[PDB]
């Protein structure tokens, strides 16, 4: 940076602290990643100056010839990545992407069937304090109490009982592959639309390491950040039959002017994901997650579903008689960033929890591999087995520092 | 840029075209501006990498110590700028800011009273194709057919007849000062909340050149872009009594993770607005608008309301027997960017219109002054009086080029 340090010392000092923090800590929050310098440059461009309500070639302001090229690059690259018939790259966030799909097919009070929030479903999949649960009548399907895998017979029973207009598949804390074919079969049986929210797994889908929901879902929503490793924002994919309605849902439905600089950054991120080296990256993400899971089990930890098929895992801390809150706190003391997370059938409140959620996308981006996964697991074991020992925590602190340099 | 040109030639080439376009053209779209290099740098920072759901000191993820400093700088500087008791700097856009306020105080189907959309009201103030008009029962007040000033007796009558739960004041195309005191008096009479959407005029309010709605409104929404000259995004100001509810409306109500890099940019823009030179800038904006209005009238144009009190003006093209669409098109041919805009009591459809909307915020930022306003008016006269003369358009083209270099 050249101008910010002189113009705004206060803001610059805080940004620099954050930059140094991002290097120093071991980032295991499953939704986190580190974008490329090219992505950041695109976000830091003069494109922020342009109003471009509408769509490429169909804008409500003149002078959009070049931002049109940018938006079309984003849309076409997205279609290439996911094999979707249509892309909308304007959603401001994952929340807004979901909001738009709901706005498209649902009326106020319509019934929607989503994943139980305490079993891995997202806030926007029906929380009573979120617009989703307030505007629509959400019902939930669960995971099996033993295997922690989605109970597809429960999905089916809930669908047949409640007759939802829409079924939502996908999760913020589900460590196994989701069977989109079965979701569509159930949807077809009850005459419901199927929406898949692939936010967490989008990068893995792009790399062919998780089955693609696009062929099975009427609508696919996603964040552009997370495993896709793009800028912060949302996206909708859908078949051509819903393209016009989806576009109208985003604008003039729920948003105004799009963030053209962020859309530029989306294009850049999609370009990166199209490359062979992103596929290798995504494989290392999944390989690292498996290794970390196995190494944690070797340290004596119990994992929800007994492991992982993707980028993330959930530790069930009940055998250690620890809450997620306690674990999150003490790991923060040593420079490991996780979040407390409700486990399926958690006896604890969402404010306390019995689990921690861990993902490997960020550390993989930093170049961590199998050996590092072993060490992270060993440090986590050292910490959580010795929460009352300042010397153990100091050793952990030093070992964390050794990993990040 | 260093990395984008090598990583993504296609995206870079388009961005460079856009950058050159922004310099070459005379930007008169009233919502447009040019942000500082410091603002762009903040948006292009590593802060995009951080999940920070929640609020400063009350986040749902660890490691937010530094982004907390950034968000608090934004909130405190906003409070300083506008004298508000509370600020929420997380809204992704003006649309989302408005959405959140509606979510806070209204239930589905509640009656809201806003400015007639064809008289200057915004899309999010009740368009039947926008969530606002779909989710709530919007009724409208109008401007006087002669003076084109808001008819406050009509505001009062509509309020007393329809008994709205909420009254919205503010506009996307209203060239005169809005009387917030009268709006609050009417609101008090019918027991309605008052929301002021100051998006267009926020920079002028900050500079003391338009009366401040904060003392009179329960809620004030705004964009951070437009006359405020900040990054693309939204903000809500309110009294302390609504702070908790407003914050909950934004999250977990309508959004997820905030855009921390954009919030950094918001802080930077607010810092800039706090400086004496921004006040001088804003005065030049209003001075330029007055000069441009007078110069246009000298060229024989009729203006809606007979002039301007702010940054924007509306030309009523009926005396010239031209539509807004025709005028917008031919001005585009010579490098002047305006938008067609419905005028009050327009005999034409929104797709055609009888007016063009013009604002001076962008050209003022580029350093244009009174002499330049005279020349812009003269060029507009040359063009619109000679739409069929390629030689006149070429002369105009050359005079536009002379202004921008």
């Amino acid at each position: 940076m050249k101008y910010l340090p002189q113009q705004d010392p206060q803001v610059f000092a805080a940004i620099e602290q954050e930059r140094k923090r991002q290097h120093a800590k071991i980032e295991l929050i499953a939704s986190e990643n580190f974008v490329s310098r090219a992505v950041m440059e695109a976000q830091g461009s003069v494109l922020t100056n342009k109003y471009a309500e509408g769509y490429p070639g169909r804008r409500y302001y003149g002078g959009c010839e070049y931002v049109d090229i940018v938006e079309e690059l984003a849309r076409e690259r997205a279609k290439q990545l996911f094999g979707a018939e249509h892309a909308n790259v304007q959603p401001h966030s994952g929340a807004q992407a979901n909001m738009a799909v709901y706005f498209t097919v649902l009326e106020h009070g319509d019934t929607v069937l989503g994943m139980n929030l305490s079993h891995g479903g997202h806030l926007t999949h029906g929380s009573p304090v979120n617009f989703s649960g307030v505007q629509y009548n959400f019902v939930a399907y669960g995971v099996d109490p033993e295997t922690h895998v989605i109970d597809y017979d429960d999905v089916r029973e809930k669908a047949r009982l409640h007759r939802p207009k829409l079924i939502v598949a996908a999760a913020s804390a589900y460590p196994r592959i989701i069977d989109f074919a079965k979701f569509r079969e159930i949807a077809d049986e009850v005459g419901a639309y199927l929406m898949v929210d692939m936010a967490h797994i989008a990068g893995l889908v792009a790399a062919g390491l998780h089955p693609n929901p696009v062929p099975y879902a009427h609508f696919v929503t996603t964040t552009t950040h997370k495993t896709l490793r793009g800028p912060r924002g949302g996206m909708i994919l859908c078949q051509e039959q819903f393209a016009k309605q989806i576009d109208k849902a985003i604008f003039p439905g729920i948003q105004g002017g799009p963030l053209m600089h962020v859309i530029a950054a989306k294009a850049v991120a999609f370009g990166e994901a199209l490359q062979d080296d992103f596929k290798a990256y995504a494989k290392r993400v999944v390989d690292n997650a498996k290794r970390l899971a196995s190494a944690l089990q070797n340290e004596g930890f119990t994992l929800v579903s007994g492991g992982t098929d993707n980028h993330l895992l959930l530790v069930d801390l009940r055998p250690q008689q620890l809450t997620g809150k306690t674990a999150e706190k003490v790991l923060d003391e040593v420079g490991i960033t996780v979040n407390k997370n409700t486990i399926p059938y958690d006896p604890e409140s969402p404010g306390v929890t019995s689990g921690i959620r861990i993902g490997t996308a960020a550390v993989t981006t930093r170049g961590f591999g199998l050996e590092e996964m072993d060490e992270i697991a060993a440090i986590i074991g050292l910490v959580l087995k010795n929460v009352g020992s300042e010397q153990a925590l100091e050793e952990a602190r030093q070992r964390v520092a050794a990993l990040t340099d």
